């Protein structure tokens, strides 16, 4: 769920999870266009991951799941079902991805109007 998402992103660092609430063309509810940068790419991959989970019959934005933060690293589990495995994997992946990026203030609250209609394919 969103609580775990914010949690994992905050565990790995280096900035507040709120910094990605609405950024570029993909960080924030929905999203389309050409990713603006590395961070926007992480959100693109995350959206893709969430779509895959939804197709797997899960609820990425609501179901909670257990996990641990150790030395700024996310450890997933224990999982009670396959969905908790999937969700934690998505969040763990965007957290790691996001952790390796530089922040571009110019994309904070970027107008979706400036984002293209089409989007790159999902892996
Ligand atoms: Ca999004």
């Amino acid at each position: 769920g969103i609580l775990e998402l914010a949690g994992t992103v905050g565990c790995v660092g280096p900035r507040t999870p709120i910094a990605y609430m609405k950024y570029g063309c993909f960080c924030g509810l929905g999203g389309h266009g050409q990713p603006r940068d590395a961070i926007d790419w992480c959100c693109h991959g995350h959206d893709c991951c969430y779509t895959r989970a939804e197709e797997a019959g899960c609820s990425p934005k609501t179901e909670r799941y257990s996990w641990q933060c150790v030395n700024q690293s996310v450890l997933c589990g224990p999982a009670e079902n396959k969905c908790q495995e999937l969700l934690c994997k998505c969040d763990q992946e965007i957290a790691n991805c996001l952790a390796q990026t530089e922040y571009n203030l110019k994309y904070l609250f970027y107008p979706q109007f400036l984002c293209e209609p089409d989007s790159p394919k999902c892996d």
